[PDB]
């Protein structure tokens, strides 16, 4: 370094005054940095201003390493010196490690660094289309890192106009350029991205709601309720048909007439399955693997083949009933109903209550797995117990038996301990095999399980409601990201991408128009972005 | 609903129909018995075990999977649901 | 400790259980009698009660058995109070 270098590190303004007077000339150090690097590593911002005006080339050069005096006031939080290094025309050029200006506020985690960046006013959009290496997309990144960050780059998107906020040429005007971003378009890539994290304060953003009721009144209220009407015609065929079978159910091998009521009904079954499963096949085609992730899939094809086994007597010469199609009938019924739950999560006043009821039977599988040791703790030391009574009374059978001891263990922490029938009654006439060891094993049953574990259930089951009723906020608005996920998902792309706007331009004073009486119904009990 | 037509199908023609079986033999009475078994009283022995060793019930192996679903959700998982609302 | 510490204790109820449940496998005949269907289902039930003390290490599922064994330890502070009642 020379006395230059020194002098204007530690920013004295009237020593670097004073040498550039008697000509004190110019030289990199050791490093590869001019004395404006140097300046710019610490945060004087007096000093940086006053060498641009004498030399001005020397803003935009490199060191050895290719940092310039932007990356440098960069990696170490100098945000007073970002400010005024690209008011004057800094060069955003990439390091000798590819990686830019913004990467490393995003990578050692600065958010004031990144913040003079992203929100200066000038040039606010070339550094939010950089793309580099490491980081492929700016947007994309804010919303994993820093997302206080990215609130503040929503808000220099809602620009508004002066003209005294109530006469009639008062717009205000939202921009959605960064909430689309190319780089596989995946169909709403900067809100899949604040759902997958969980920014609930990114989604609630006035910004986020009018890209969201662009989407509800373009193409995405008529494509709920144009699904749920579909299935609602086997869901009604279905539950017709099995009860028409156990009507028409005669003898003569047991053999069913096939009236020209179940014969209709069976051909709007098989006709339904056909051409819901050509639209299965070419989802099979581009998503193979989440068959084994997701559940809603697997339910429907347990559901599809068990309705093809239920409708074939109505199609043999004779109507062949057997005990396979009143098992088949019974599983098409019930995941008939149990599908219907599935489409009322996104009702208004009702919906909330499915959440619920789906977020506590996720805990509960893992804990009626673990907790699987216990029911096959007792229903072995039942068995051992109690199987070899010597007159099998009809309350002793259902131990005389390893599976069915074990599903009479899970009924009787509900409940029935049946202590008269079996423990009493069979001990005061000499019966009971081992007296004094099975009022021992029983009386470490109700202890433990219907008492300690059935109250482990249900302190599990108010700990998941209030943790929902929390958090609504953040369930009601995950729905609609995902349901305008996969709704233009399967649309064609032609009539897809000239139906959005770019920017929507809002005239809050003019005369609105009258809400139509059908689109008052689509608002009443669907979830609405309309409710802010 | 779900249910209550799923016990309809399984538990009606059972052959020779024992006061215990009667309460299925019917859609709206298959509600009702639906609805005051999620209280309580399965009755696990008397009509799915003192049936099944004497060979009356009619589709077995299925007739326990329902069951065994039953007492997952409805007496457990719905009614830990209104206790904790 | 062994006064202190229970998981020990459970340990040496379950070996011997499992020492008098296989004594008729080693008579001349098989002596079997009330004393070893008694042995046997405390050796069977203890077996998988200790495999509960294994899985609260376990990742995903091991919180659930805290849970059950810190509200079994209240109950039975609970349950000898309220022996009264009963």
């Amino acid at each position: 370094m020379t006395p230059l270098h020194i002098s204007s590190q530690q920013g004295h303004t009237r020593v670097v005054q004073l040498l550039l007077n008697r000509g004190a000339l110019l030289h990199r150090d050791h490093t590869g940095r001019n004395p404006l690097q140097l300046a710019a590593m610490s945060g004087y911002t007096e000093t940086i201003e006053l060498l641009h005006s004498v030399h001005s080339h020397l803003l935009d050069q490199v060191d050895k390493d290719g940092n310039t005096a932007l990356h440098l006031a960069t990696m170490e939080n100098k945000p007073h010196a970002i400010s005024v290094l690209m008011s004057m025309g800094c060069k955003l050029v990439y390091n000798v490690l590819d990686m830019s200006a913004i990467d490393y506020a995003i990578y050692y985690k600065y958010p004031e660094a990144a913040l003079a960046m992203v929100t200066h006013e000038e040039r606010a959009n070339e550094v939010m289309a950089l793309r580099s290496d490491k980081h492929p997309c700016v947007t994309l990144a804010l919303i994993a890192s820093m997302p206080k960050v990215f609130e503040a780059v929503q808000d220099k998107c809602i620009t508004k106009a002066n003209c005294k906020k109530d006469s009639k040429s008062f717009y205000i005007k939202y921009s959605f350029a960064f909430l689309q971003c190319p780089f596989s378009p995946i169909p709403l890539p900067a809100l899949n991205t604040m759902v997958t994290h969980g920014r609930v304060e990114l989604l609630a953003h006035p910004l986020s709601q009018k890209y969201l009721q662009m989407k509800w009144n373009s193409y995405g209220k008529y494509f709920h309720l144009a699904n749920l009407l579909i299935y609602s015609i086997f869901l009604v065929f279905v539950t017709i048909y099995s009860s028409l079978m156990m009507n028409n159910i005669e003898l003569k091998e047991e053999r069913i007439n096939r009236t020209t009521a179940i014969l209709f009904c069976a051909v709007v079954i098989v006709v339904y399955i056909l051409l819901n499963s050509m639209r299965e096949l070419i989802q099979i085609y581009q998503q193979k693997l989440h068959y084994i992730l997701e559940t809603v899939n697997l339910i429907s094809w347990v559901l599809y083949i068990s309705a093809l086994v239920m409708v074939t007597p109505a199609f043999q010469p004779d109507g062949g009933i057997n005990t396979i199609h009143y098992s088949a009938a019974s599983i098409a019924v019930f995941l008939s109903w149990f599908r219907l739950l599935l489409f009322l999560q996104r009702f208004d006043q009702v919906g909330i209550y499915v959440v619920m009821f789906l977020e506590i039977l996720q805990t509960l599988i893992k804990v009626l797995m673990v907790f699987s040791i216990l029911i096959i703790a007792f229903g072995l030391a039942f068995y051992i117990l109690l199987s070899k009574i010597i007159d099998p009374q009809p309350n002793h059978l259902s131990f005389s038996n390893i599976p069915m001891s074990l599903l009479r263990t899970f009924s009787m922490m509900l409940g029935e301990l049946d202590f008269v029938g079996t423990y009493v009654n069979t001990y005061y006439r000499d019966q009971l095999k081992v007296p004094m060891t099975s009022f021992l094993i029983l009386s470490v049953f109700m202890i433990l399980m219907p008492i300690l574990l059935m109250n482990l259930l249900i302190g599990l089951a108010v700990g998941d409601i209030e943790s929902v009723r929390r958090n609504a906020q953040l369930k009601r608005l995950a729905m609609q990201v995902v349901l305008h996920t996969e709704l233009e998902r399967k649309l064609p792309h032609v009539w897809l991408q000239r139906v959005d706007k770019m920017e929507l331009i809002e005239y809050p004073n003019e005369t609105k128009c009258k809400l139509g009486f059908c689109d008052f119904i689509l608002r009443k009990w669907f979830s609405n972005p309309f409710t802010e």
